C-alpha cells in the first residue's frame, strides 16, 4: 500500500509503495479536510497534487524533489489567477502571500525559523506597502519600498529607524532634532557588528546590538564614554528600546 512521508509546512503526504506501469508512484494528501491527488515519477514523496475547494478554487500543493519545500497554491475556479500561496523553505521559514482579485502580491507574511515575523500588508504594483516586524515582547512598524523595509521608533526627539534591505541585510541609524550640544543624540552603524553606538556630548552612551537571533540588546558604556561596562541586556518591550532613547 502506502507510505506516510512528512512535509514542511506541517503536512504528510501518502506515497504508494510500488511504481505502476509508467512508472510512477501515486500521492494522496489530506490538507485542512482536503483532499488532494497526485502522481510523481519519484519514489520519495515529493511531486506534484491537487484538488478543488467546495467554492470551485484549484488547489495545488508543490513538493520539491529533495522534500525540503513545500507549495501550497489556491486559484480562481479556472486554475489561472493565484488566491493564496504559502511556501515552506528548508530551513523551515514560511511565505505567507495573498493576491488581489487579479491575482498579484497584495499581503506577505514571513515567519522565521524562530518564530519572528516580518508583516507586509497593503503591497502596491511598485512593491511599496505598510510593514510590521513581530519581535519576542515587541513589535516594530514601519513601511516598505521596493528598496528596503524601514522600521521606526521615536522617543522625544530621537528617531530610531531601522532598515532592511531588499536582499535582508540590517542597518540601523538614529536622528535627534534636539540642538543643544550637551544633549544631542548621533550615532553610528558598525555593520560588521550589526551594532549602533550612541554618542551624547562626544562620549559613547551605550551599543544596541541588532542580533542574527533577531533581538536588540543594549549595553552602557562607562561615564567617560570609551569602554563598555557591565553586559548586553536584551530588550523584551518596546518600551526598553525607547528608554535608550532618552
Amino acid at each position: 500500500n502506502s507510505v506516510s512521508v512528512d512535509l514542511p509546512g506541517s503536512m504528510k503526504v501518502l506515497v504508494s509503495k510500488s511504481s505502476n506501469a509508467d512508472g510512477k508512484y501515486d500521492l494522496i494528501a489530506t490538507v485542512d479536510a482536503l483532499e488532494l491527488s497526485g502522481t510523481s515519477d519519484k519514489n520519495n514523496g515529493s511531486g506534484v497534487l491537487e484538488g478543488v475547494k467546495a467554492d470551485a478554487s484549484k488547489v495545488k500543493l508543490t513538493i520539491s524533489d529533495d522534500l525540503g519545500q513545500t507549495t501550497l497554491e489556491v486559484f480562481k475556479s479556472d486554475g489561472s489567477t493565484l488566491v493564496s500561496k504559502k511556501v515552506t523553505s528548508k530551513d523551515k521559514v514560511l511565505g505567507d502571500v495573498k493576491f488581489n482579485e487579479k491575482g498579484e502580491v497584495s499581503e506577505k507574511i514571513i515567519t522565521r525559523a524562530d518564530g519572528t515575523r516580518l508583516e507586509y500588508t497593503g503591497i502596491k504594483s511598485d512593491g511599496s506597502g505598510k510593514a510590521k516586524e513581530v519581535l519576542k515582547g515587541y513589535v516594530l512598524e514601519g513601511t516598505l519600498t521596493a528598496e528596503k523595509t524601514t522600521l521606526v521608533v521615536k522617543e522625544g526627539t530621537v528617531t530610531l529607524s531601522k532598515n532592511i534591505s531588499k536582499s535582508g541585510a540590517v542597518s540601523v541609524e538614529l536622528n535627534d532634532t534636539d540642538s543643544s550640544a550637551a544633549t544631542k543624540k548621533t550615532a553610528a552603524w558598525n555593520s560588521g557588528t550589526s551594532t549602533l553606538t550612541i554618542t551624547v556630548n562626544s562620549k559613547k552612551t551605550k551599543d544596541l546590538v541588532f542580533t542574527s537571533s533577531n533581538t536588540i540588546t543594549v549595553q552602557q558604556y562607562d561615564s567617560n564614554g570609551t569602554s563598555l561596562e557591565g553586559s548586553a541586556v536584551e530588550i523584551t518591550k518596546l518600551d526598553e528600546i525607547k528608554n535608550a532613547l532618552k
